[PDB]
């Protein structure tokens, strides 16, 4: 119970890593906005925070849909402290899919930190944590995002911001579930621990990072794989 | 003369890295064909080339633009061997400037490499060589684009082609004894790189006696 | 209390980063073993650490010293469940300037030593297919050359061994630490190299070790934690 | 002949890399010292080198030896080129001889050239890394002793980098699908190849280039 008074956005909390991370900051005290790409996944949302917090529909891509919901959180909760975000061969994929991934997977990570950061240096406090793809088999924008967070976590230290990246390894999820056992077989092969994490252990690795006790820490990508 | 019988696509060859690098593959024995976003920008390549290749318009932005300057090149000299691709506060961009950044820097790069890798692959050799941008606005793009050579020189390292990075310092380009020396005072070396040197490491991993190098990225930078 | 019933020996933990480490673990309820080189220096370790834990004279240098530390602990706590390798003081100096003597000591002090003290305790950890390792880096002074080799071979070290017995649930990390606070114009100019603008306390550097080995940590191995401000 | 004028010390020249290294280095121009372990391994390699170089009995753990005698027959040294089992399972001497080979041995080297190069001002060390976990500690800690080095003599005109190679076809290598389908390349390295780096990181191509570690394992 470290976030007593803190408010916290969480991007993608439908399931998995984003609602393990949504129910560990709640746990711990904040008011949490979890977001879906739909109204009825933010409800569902809605439904397991409880008194906790709200779900509400956000489109990453759309400059709109993003100073919606920060008004929607501005008019019934405050300023967002702790913003979370949760997100073929390459020479054969279509320039869609190219400009698909840079644009939710990189750009929005940019524009969403825009949007927030005002409030966080007013205050001189806050938390950016973006979460890394999980392990999926055995680019561009997860290192351009890497890339972005420690250069912007040296532009904003000053003001008592942290910038940080969860990088998390095999963990078990619904596109890890529905793999083949050979291929789960494959890529466990890769890993040192020799069982797959949980979305929980990731949750309390944004949790500390979030918290006070990492007030020092920044610009860091803490990876959590087992070994990989 | 190691590049006798290599054809050199070099973008952005209009001066400083771009026309250093343009030059020594040219000295080489390499056909170099080096572009500009102008053809009054081209104009002038083809004049320091001479007979050692031509300068080409490319915006390399419009994927018509690219099959063009790509069919020229094969109409005259042939298919591609060698492909070389050559400020602000962050908060304080605009979702504009930043898009430019990205698509400038970064996918640009991905629709270059796609449009000369199948020849390339179909003949079992080839060398993708990017430059990056020399010393917040551009750490994305930066970053993005080291990611996507690694992960392109795993993809095709089986087919002969090495894709690598050139990381360039400070090189001379002015400025004040204050600003310069507060540089210099960046760099262990303790002066700034010329042009040619980046062009000699472009030159080396170009060349056959760097066949087993392949998504590295090679800092010139006098060990800032 | 989430350390209740844990053992942990921290070495160094006379001052800064290692006592704040031994009194953070303890505060949390672990068993602590600090370590000082002198018998009066693991004295000063007992008086505060009370009743929660003692104060020992270790020698990492010497096998000897290790195994009857190792034995002490044994004979009046239980196993080690947790190891903490904290790195003196570094007393900066210029690489072509240093002796064999410097050299070897260095070595010997900051890389060996960690190997010797993590292959004395893996039986224990992996007997109860739980263990934490976590070694600190040589804190940055006011450059520190000297050090650098042992520094990356620690890290090296780590990597390796983490891989090795991940599977026996032992997670083997590295926490690096900036600039902490242990004279203004000289202030500003290392000041002037962290984002942050501050120096780290040393508790701040407890706090990551102190996550990093409880059980929220299970899944993170062979990672180097850096606690530097952006520097 | 880039190296006219340059004498380079090579350690561990009797085969493979080290050997290729002497080789296009002393082809390239420069008056080439490479060393071994044995007087047979010294004599193969004068007899290699020829009007080129000389080959030296060097036990690296006799360096104020070896470079007096290359101090009276060729002068200073520019360019100096330094060429398994479960960790829980290593014993203390194991260990020990992995950290004073491999990684002591280079500070010790490093040392004994640096005063020259210094005075000169120009100057290249180059390290060469293990071939593909006992030795992983020695690795890493090579690379940071020559990172931190190569800050503290740069100004010096002093470069300090290290070539670390993949799966380079060697003898032992010669006795394998397991490795190669580690590499993208699908091929192993030639002895050759690492050579053509090292020869381009000491040659004033690269006199920017410093602190580096340039991989040559063909995507491994």
């Amino acid at each position: 119970m470290n976030f007593e008074g803190k408010i916290a956005l969480v991007t993608g909390a439908s399931r998995g890593i984003g609602r393990a991370i949504a129910e560990t900051l709640a746990a711990r005290g904040a008011k949490v906005i979890g977001t879906a790409t739909s109204e009825n996944g933010a409800q569902a949302i809605s439904d397991y925070l409880g008194a906790n917090g709200k779900g509400l529909m956000l489109n990453v891509t759309d400059p709109a849909s993003i100073e919606s919901v920060l008004e929607k959180i501005r008019a019934e909760f405050g300023e967002v402290d702790i913003l979370v975000n949760n997100a073929n061969l390459l020479m054969r994929m279509k320039d869609e899919e190219w400009n698909d991934i840079i644009e939710t997977n990189l750009s929005s990570v940019f524009r969403l930190s825009k949007a927030v950061m005002r409030a966080m240096m007013k205050k001189r406090h806050g938390r950016i944590i973006t979460i890394g793809s999980v392990v999926g088999t055995m680019a561009a924008a997860k290192a351009g995002l890497i890339g972005f967070s420690k250069s912007l976590a040296r532009e904003v230290a000053s003001r008592g911001i942290t910038v940080n990246v969860v990088a998390p390894g095999f963990i078990e999820t619904d596109m890890t579930r529905a793999l083949s056992d050979d291929q789960r077989a494959g890529i466990l092969a890769q890993v040192p621990a020799g069982r797959l994490g949980g979305a929980q252990e990731i949750a309390n690795a944004v949790a500390f990072l979030a918290s006070d006790e990492a007030a020092y820490i920044t610009g860091e990508t803490l990876h959590v794989n087992g070994g990989m």
